[PDB]
């Protein structure tokens, strides 16, 4: 691991404070900002719709990428949640309220045993079934959730390669003609430190930059820095022009 400070200026420039985490696969070699957050563990917030679809898929809650999930029609305060749903939209919208049922038909006993296997964080569901990953005992860091992306991007998580490829194919983010961006981003606002996450990884040509990043979000009006930030590291890196 190499400690590289100077990505500090991206964090204080918005007034921010938090890490950004890169793996260059190719390489076998970590870059961070900050080596002790590096590795301290956040609960996961909207970043567990990662593992929470693998499982939902495996274990058959979810069919397919077209299947709908209805909207159940409690109005809340995102719009885009007032609507059904298939995986690609409940990703790309963080549909909470669709995972929420997910995890109830999953059950603690299987969810448990899936995070075991996935070597998940502190691997501890302890709460409410519908809702550990938001207020509950499930604590990741930034380095944790690269070694479980890599195992994702490489098909060796302990469950089907289908369920790997549908996954990976919902967490896309962005594309074009010089890389292609899968992630999953997270909000963690109901235990303190309320915090940011970006997590996924940046396909080139002939390498894959995995990246995990946090950062403390005391209001919603800074959502959008974490994507900020972890790109100005990025291209400061030449991952991305
Ligand atoms: C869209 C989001 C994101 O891009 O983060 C957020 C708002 C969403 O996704 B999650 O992180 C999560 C958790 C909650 F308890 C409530 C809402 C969300």
């Amino acid at each position: 691991w190499q400690e590289n400070k100077s990505w500090n200026a991206h964090f204080t420039e918005h007034k921010s404070q938090g890490v950004v985490v890169l793996w260059n696969e190719n390489k076998q070699q970590g870059f961070t900002n900050n080596l002790k957050r590096a590795n301290q563990a956040f609960l996961p917030a909207s970043t567990f719709k990662i593992p929470n679809s693998l499982i939902a898929l495996d274990l058959g809650v979810v069919k397919d990428e077209h299947q709908v999930f209805k909207w159940d029609g409690q109005t809340r305060d995102i719009a885009t949640w007032n609507r059904d749903h298939n995986l690609i939209t409940a990703m790309k919208y963080s549909v909470v309220p669709v995972y929420q049922e997910f995890a109830r038909q999953i059950g603690e006993a299987r969810m448990s045993k899936m995070l075991h296997a996935f070597d998940y964080g502190n691997e501890d569901i302890s709460g409410n079934v519908d809702s550990f990953w938001l207020d509950g005992g499930i604590r990741i860091s930034a380095t944790e959730q690269i070694s479980f992306l890599r195992k994702l991007y490489h098909n060796k998580l302990h469950v089907s390669e289908r369920s790997q490829r549908i996954v990976k194919q919902a967490m896309l983010t962005e594309a074009n003609g010089d890389y292609i961006i899968r992630a999953k981003t997270g909000y963690s606002t109901r235990i303190e430190p309320k915090i940011g996450w970006w997590v996924g990884w940046v396909e080139l040509d002939d390498n894959v930059w995995f990246f995990a990043m946090n950062m403390d979000m005391p209001t919603s009006d800074g959502l959008g820095l974490r994507q900020a930030i972890t790109k100005e590291v990025l291209k400061q890196e030449k991952i991305i022009p």
